[PDB]
């Protein structure tokens, strides 16, 4: 269904939004509920919805093109895959629908963010950036002095995607507009290293007490970061069902990573070694240190996210209470103390 796939979603229509679901463009929708063989149309609903095809005169052909090469440069670990990418792109249209950010970003800034959320994860393998540098492999061998290496290569594979014939939905930009969107999409894939965020984490509680000014350039640059680390963790303002679901798959590819290092002889991280980690307590902390921080300073910046921030909270309260779980009482299922 490969190239059945290019001609259907080319000659077509692209879909209204909300024909896919009534409520596709709240925040309570959840993305990842929409058939993985109907988010290439989907990302283009949204891309239309936005109104950057018809604005940019975009090829339908090379846009289309674009989005399963996109697609197809997602490998399938449990947790960084396309779905992953697919569910970070929807956010973003959320953000763009919900906050209006046309009052906020210029066209070409929110274009370039969308776009990044496509491509921010592409050719993941399921090993973090410390695995890359540890094995010594040929893309830390590569981008060598200044980490983020995984998300210089994502950028650098968006960057070939871009200049496959036929896939470049750039190249109606001017010579101008086509360097600035580049150098746009490094900053927002490389945004999502999170040793970026915790680099940069003062420099946002700032701009959100004095305020998003959109004639301070500084502050376009710290908003699209906060926005795409947004959008990396949006599974975490859905339902308790997504983040336990997406806490499995996590956990099974770290846990992967973890197993393959001890072969190796390299002693894992806790959180990604499966006889050590306590996954509850991971999540609570991963909850409150990393992701609640972020949905806050967005509610501080926009109201109108606060949502999104007492559902990310909500979450943690809840595997708080689930935690104690993690301790088998009574019997397992079977009636069996085998497990032993
Ligand atoms: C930090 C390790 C914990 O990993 C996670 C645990 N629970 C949920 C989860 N959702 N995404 C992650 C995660 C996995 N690897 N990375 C690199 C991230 C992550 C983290 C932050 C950002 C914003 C800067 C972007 C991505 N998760
Ligand atoms: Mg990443
Ligand atoms: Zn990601």
């Amino acid at each position: 269904a490969m190239d059945d796939e290019y001609t259907k979603l080319l000659h077509d229509g692209i879909q209204p939004v909300a024909a896919i679901d009534s409520n596709f463009a709240s925040f309570t929708y959840t993305p990842r509920s929409l058939p993985e063989d109907d988010t290439s149309m989907a990302i283009l609903s949204m891309l239309q919805d936005m109104n950057f095809i018809n604005n940019y005169k975009i090829d339908c052909p090379t846009l289309a093109r674009f989005c399963l090469m996109v697609k197809k440069g997602y490998r399938d670990p449990p947790y960084h895959n396309w779905m992953h990418a697919f569910s970070v792109s929807h956010f973003c249209y959320l953000l763009y629908k919900n906050l209006e950010l046309t009052n906020y970003l210029e066209d070409i800034e929110i274009f370039a963010l969308f776009i990044s959320c496509m491509c921010h994860d592409l050719d993941h393998r399921g090993t973090n950036n410390s695995f890359q540098v540890a094995s010594k492999s040929v893309l830390a061998a590569l981008y060598s002095s200044e980490g983020s290496v995984m998300e210089r290569h994502h950028f650098a594979q968006a960057i070939a995607i871009l200049n496959t014939h036929g896939c470049n939905i750039f190249d109606h930009f001017s010579r101008k507009d086509y360097q600035r969107m580049l150098d746009l999409m490094r900053d927002i894939i490389l945004a999502t290293d999170l040793a970026h965020h915790l680099r940069i984490f003062k420099d946002l509680q700032k701009m959100a007490e004095v305020g998003y000014d959109r004639n301070n350039k500084q502050h376009h640059r710290l908003l699209l970061c906060l926005l795409m680390t947004s959008c990396d963790l949006s599974d975490q303002t859905k339902g308790w069902k997504t983040t336990r679901k997406i806490a499995e798959l996590i956990y099974k590819e770290f846990f992967s990573q973890g197993d393959l290092e001890k072969a190796m002889g390299n002693r894992p991280m806790e959180m990604m070694d499966r006889e050590k980690a306590y996954i509850p307590e991971l999540q609570i902390s991963f909850m409150e240190h990393i992701a609640m921080p972020i949905y806050k300073l967005l509610q501080d910046l926009f109201p109108k996210a606060a949502e999104l921030y007492e559902r990310v909270a909500s979450n943690r309260e809840h595997w708080t209470k689930v935690s104690h779980k993690f301790t088998i009482r009574g019997l397992p299922s079977n009636n069996s103390l085998d497990f032993l």
